[PDB]
């Protein structure tokens, strides 16, 4: 495998891998960072680019993936995709495809123009309808997956599974001193542990010395390094690589 790799640049043609979703004030981070990935991951292995809709993950999977809004599982997420199949859907007030984000966008621990996030929120409905004005109905806009499976936490496989199909979903535990974040290789020296977080998986390389997996994160683009951050790789650092997931889409 390289020494550096990022998906951005070696498949040029799915701008989704480069997309920095705002998961809003919701903790539905464990939905994004699987819708974000199957919409790279459609791009990569079609004989085709769509954005996925965070929408339909987040209020439709129901217990198998958790809880809405108060949190989920990663690999429930997954399996949705290929049980029932996830609609398009972009950014909050986008009207891109057939469920856009009901969450309106905020700041997650930084200042700027958009209202702070709260905490989690409400999860929305479970509405099985596109937007007006588009077209395929529902039932016919859904996109299938064909394999839900874990990575082994081993940074080998992690990289290999990337470099061959594409990002990948992960989780990490988040500590307060996280939070500050805006550039190079994140290592966590204090803070108290904030939550475990869902997030996307898209390269590695080696900064300075400090080999890191490039990470996007869903905090909108005025957080951290125009939204993406690098954590230490290799040591399973904050649980960095101990809940990889991932699937294939079908055709
Ligand atoms: C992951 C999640 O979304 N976690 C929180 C988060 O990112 N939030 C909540 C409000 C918006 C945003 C923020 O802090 O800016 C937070 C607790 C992380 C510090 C979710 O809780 C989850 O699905 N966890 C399970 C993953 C295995």
């Amino acid at each position: 495998l390289p020494e550096s790799f990022d998906a951005r640049e070696q498949w040029p043609n799915c701008p989704t891998i480069k997309e920095i979703r705002d998961q809003g004030s919701c903790g539905s981070c464990w939905a994004f960072g699987a819708v974000e990935a199957i919409s790279d991951r459609i791009c990569i292995h079609s004989n085709v680019n769509v954005e996925v809709s965070a929408e339909d993950m987040l209020t439709c999977c129901g217990g198998e993936c958790g809880d809405g809004c108060n949190g989920g599982e990663p690999s429930g997420a997954w399996n949705f995709w290929t049980k029932k199949g996830l609609v398009s859907g972009g950014l909050y007030n986008s009207h891109v495809g057939c469920r856009p984000y009901s969450i309106p966008p905020c700041e997650h621990h930084v200042n700027g123009s958009r209202p702070p996030c709260t905490g989690e929120g409400d999860t929305p409905k479970c509405s099985k309808t596109c937007e007006p004005g588009y077209s395929p109905s529902y039932k016919e806009d859904k996109h299938f997956g064909c394999s839900s499976y874990s990575v082994a936490n081993n940074e080998k496989e992690i990289m290999a599974e990337i470099y061959k199909n594409g990002p990948v979903e992960g989780a990490f535990s988040v500590y307060s001193d996280f939070l500050l974040y805006k550039s190079g290789v994140y290592q966590h020296v204090s803070g108290e542990i904030m939550g475990g977080h869902a997030i996307r998986i898209l390269g590695w390389g080696v900064e300075n010395g400090t080999p890191y997996w490039l990470v996007a994160n869903s905090w909108n683009t005025d957080w951290g390094d125009n939204g993406f951050f690098k954590i230490l790789r290799g040591q399973d650092h904050c649980g960095i690589e101990s809940e990889i997931v991932a699937g294939m889409p079908c055709t």
